[PDB]
């Protein structure tokens, strides 16, 4: 189907660019991720008051920037006025596609269903084959699918009750993957998590693994025990992940 995401090699993306070492959701972290050997990056996007797709994880700029405010209620000039760490400014999605290699993977996490239209447009101009759209918000995935029905799409899951719904969401939304947090292993148990992933894969879905704490990849060799059950890992520390996967012999470089 899609040779950019369907590989025999494990895909490594940097979480918010490279948030273990550089400012999150910044243009600097993105370049740094690619140079450390990431296949690409995951970013969080919202829609600004004046209709620009901007990168930011939280619903306010309090925590990562020196200013305050809800970015949905602000314009792009007011936002390019923040410092998000190391002199970086809040980037727009267009700036991200300018910075990235034209072949580099981009996992856009839509945090704002209002952004779906603009995200689909920008994406159609910038080589969609290398884009994955994901969201915890099903209505954001649904809205995205009104504009673009071919781009690779992943459902992010943070609640146990979403899992039985996956077969129907797969059909409603033409899902390629389910994006699973490593935190599920402690919270619901390793074996339950394993069986759940096995079941999702039996539906013909691929698996993206993410986490808020890269320790959870390495403790109790959680990721090693899942070898063969994931296509993509989203790592806060790209260098550590690339080395680790090299050390297992499964991913070159």
């Amino acid at each position: 189907g899609n040779p950019m995401w369907e590989r025999d090699k494990i895909i490594v993306l940097g979480h918010r660019g490279y948030m273990a070492k550089y400012p999150e959701n910044s243009l600097l972290s993105i370049r740094k991720a690619i140079e450390a050997g990431a296949d690409g990056v995951e970013i969080d996007v919202w829609l600004s008051k004046d209709n620009k797709v901007i990168l930011m994880h939280a619903e306010t700029i309090d925590r990562t920037s020196n200013l305050k405010g809800r970015q949905k209620e602000m314009t792009l000039e007011e936002l390019k006025k923040a410092n998000i760490g190391m002199g970086e400014r809040i980037p727009t999605l267009e700036e991200v596609f300018e910075i990235l290699p034209k072949d580099a993977l981009l996992n856009i996490e839509i945090k704002d269903r209002d952004a779906a239209k603009e995200v689909a447009r920008i994406v159609s101009e910038n080589n969609p084959e290398r884009v994955m759209i994901s969201s915890f918000d099903i209505e954001a995935l649904r809205e995205y699918r009104k504009y673009d029905d071919t781009t690779i799409m992943g459902l992010l899951v943070d609640k146990e009750e979403t899992v039985p719904l996956i077969p129907k969401l797969k059909e409603k939304l033409n899902l390629w993957s389910v994006n699973v947090p490593m935190e599920a292993i402690p919270i619901i148990g390793f074996e339950k998590t394993y069986q759940a992933i096995k079941w999702v894969r039996s539906l013909g879905l691929k698996i993206v693994l993410w986490t808020e704490d890269d320790k959870l990849f390495y403790v109790d060799e959680n990721l090693k025990r899942l070898l063969g059950m994931f296509e993509v890992v989203i790592a806060n520390d790209v260098e550590r992940m690339v080395s680790y996967l090299s050390s297992l012999g499964i991913r070159l470089e």
